[PDB]
């Protein structure tokens, strides 16, 4: 059996942290993998924005149209963290800019917007549900989505099905290989991983990503493809939690935890 050949000290990190940490890295071409308290829930937080993109893909290849259609808001849509759709809000953005803006900046009026879109917290949790991710949940618009409330099942998933949908969606036959692609560079375009789990990954091997960061009980996280060079990719993710509210959280801790996912794995970085 291939789970864990290597042990790593995840259980010091995350007693350092303070918290605990979610692991889950697969190795695509072996089929070996890291696995650290990797089906328990942690908070979504932001990173369901990343499947949210992908959902939106998924539409777009029944409705030729809908990427290049143009979606016009106001005022009231631009809650706190809109970067990009803030800059638009005279003119409009295209379904396509809006989904690129909540993978690559978090955009919380992009994210929304394109929620409404899909149906709501169950329209994504059924697209989850399609791809065969039986344990995904959203069930909250923002803001409250983000409150990570110890023991509150909402709005979480775990370390393991946030991989194994990842690996479908970007490398697996979930999408039409344009909009694959398409996936693929949106997270290749991420601007906010670079403490995370980019800061364990060489320089000179491709990467996406997708991040999140509740705020509050010490709770982030990140999922990747790393494409090394001259072997497979690698699928991975990293949740953190913690047990008080005012308890912080560590974008250190992310990229250590994963640097321990590829040692796990013998990936030479």
């Amino acid at each position: 059996m291939l789970t864990n050949l290597v042990a790593e000290p995840f259980a010091k990190l995350e007693q350092d942290f303070g918290g605990s940490i979610g692991v889950y890295a697969m190795d695509t071409g072996s089929g070996a993998t890291v696995s650290y308290r990797a089906e328990e829930r942690f908070p979504l937080c932001s990173s369901f924005k990343g499947f949210l993109a992908a959902a939106v893909l998924a539409r777009s290849q029944q409705q030729a149209g809908l990427l290049d259609t143009p979606i016009r808001y106001g005022k009231n849509a631009l809650v706190p963290w809109s970067p990009i759709s803030e800059k638009y809000l005279t003119t409009g953005m295209t379904v396509a800019e809006l989904s690129a803006a909540a993978v690559q900046y978090s955009d919380n009026a992009a994210a929304n917007l394109l929620l409404k879109e899909l149906g709501g917290p169950a329209g994504l949790t059924a697209f989850m549900r399609s791809i065969g991710d039986t344990t995904f949940r959203l069930d909250r618009w923002q803001l409250e989505l983000n409150s990570a409330i110890p023991g509150d099942a909402r709005d979480t998933s775990s370390p393991r099905a946030v991989t194994e949908s990842l690996q479908k969606l970007t490398l697996g036959s979930a999408l039409a290989a344009p909009q694959r692609q398409q996936f693929v560079d949106w997270l290749k375009g991420n601007t906010t991983g670079n403490h995370r789990i980019r800061a364990a990954v060489p320089a000179d091997w491709a990467v996406g990503d997708k991040t999140g960061t509740c705020g509050v009980y010490g709770t982030a996280n990140d999922y990747a493809v790393v494409w090394p060079t001259g072997r497979a990719p690698i699928v991975l993710a990293v949740y953190t939690r913690a047990p008080n509210k005012d308890d912080k959280h560590s974008e250190a801790v992310i990229a250590a935890a994963a640097r321990l996912a590829l040692e796990g794995l013998g990936v030479n970085g």
